[PDB]
């Protein structure tokens, strides 16, 4: 899994979990297509460099970007302008690994997916590994341990006698969500505790929210990336969930889904943001 380079001379050779590739040092033609890399471009100060982005679902808090030439959407990713940017490394995670070997025919292809079972270190390995493309180590390190200081701050203010539950919608269906899911930042990194103990989706109702009963539940809405009309606030208003503790106290949580579903944490201004809208919401 985790990223490893070996200074050749003009270059890197990269291995990471799906192959080897001789990247070059500070390349000036970069297409990504993980969110949350593209984001730590403009962290460490990188945007020239970005070549073209997936313009489909760009968020809110990366619109500096709205002008790069499009490559796609995070489903689909379009091969033929990819091509035509002559780029000299694409960068993906998850979803676009479907596409490694066609990308590849292209272009050094890395893979900077995060592990849900070790998000912090796998996170603090790609962030690094690009900013030691560029030999921005210092400037990355430094930002990385603030993010760790925030991170210690948010834990602090966790009361260990509650329990939280994370469940996404979709349509007007529900899925919980635990430890080391991809949302598992919550549980694994802040020290919330869960509600219940289950296989990193699990499909849900009302009524299972209900005999568990959690002081939070945190919530991302899948419908709106999705273009649906329905919203998670539509759907959890009814009498079963109105009885918990968390909507008693007001603790039912619209997690941000642009930080949480799209760029999943994987970037320098994502995270740290994210850790805060945690913070704020457990105080
Ligand atoms: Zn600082």
């Amino acid at each position: 899994l985790p990223i490893s380079m070996s200074d050749e001379g003009d270059s890197f050779l990269v291995k990471d979990s799906l192959g080897e590739n001789k990247i070059p040092k500070n390349p000036s033609k970069v297409v990504i297509l993980d969110l949350g890399i593209l984001d730590t471009f403009d962290a460490l100060k990188l945007n020239d460099k970005v070549v073209g982005v997936p313009a489909k679902n760009l968020p809110k808090y990366l619109q500096q970007f709205k002008n790069k030439p499009s490559v796609g959407g995070v489903q689909q990713v379009d091969f033929e302008a990819i091509n035509a940017l002559k780029p000299d490394l694409i960068i993906i995670s998850g979803r676009q690994s479907k596409f490694y070997d066609k990308l590849k025919e292209i272009a050094p292809t890395l893979f900077v997916g995060l592990d849900n079972a070790n998000f912090l270190s796998s996170f603090e390995n790609n962030v690094l590994s690009v900013a030691k493309l560029y030999g921005l180590e210092k400037e990355a390190l430094e930002k990385i341990s603030d993010i760790k200081n925030e991170i210690e701050k948010a834990k602090s203010i966790v009361d260990e006698d509650k329990k939280a539950l994370i469940i996404l919608t979709n349509s007007n269906k529900i899925s919980a969500f635990g430890p080391q899911s991809r949302f598992g930042i919550i549980h694994d990194v802040l020290g919330i505790n869960a509600v219940d103990e289950n296989i990193k989706g699990k499909s849900i109702n009302s009524e299972f929210i209900l005999e568990k009963n959690p002081d939070y539940i945190f919530v991302v809405d899948r419908n709106v990336i999705l273009g649906n009309k329905e919203r998670a606030q539509g759907i959890l208003d009814n009498a079963l969930v109105a009885k918990t503790k968390a909507a008693q106290n007001k603790k039912i949580i619209y997690l941000d889904p642009e930080y949480w579903y799209l760029a999943s944490g994987n970037g320098l201004e994502s995270l740290k943001t994210m850790i805060l809208e945690i913070k704020n919401a457990v105080k």
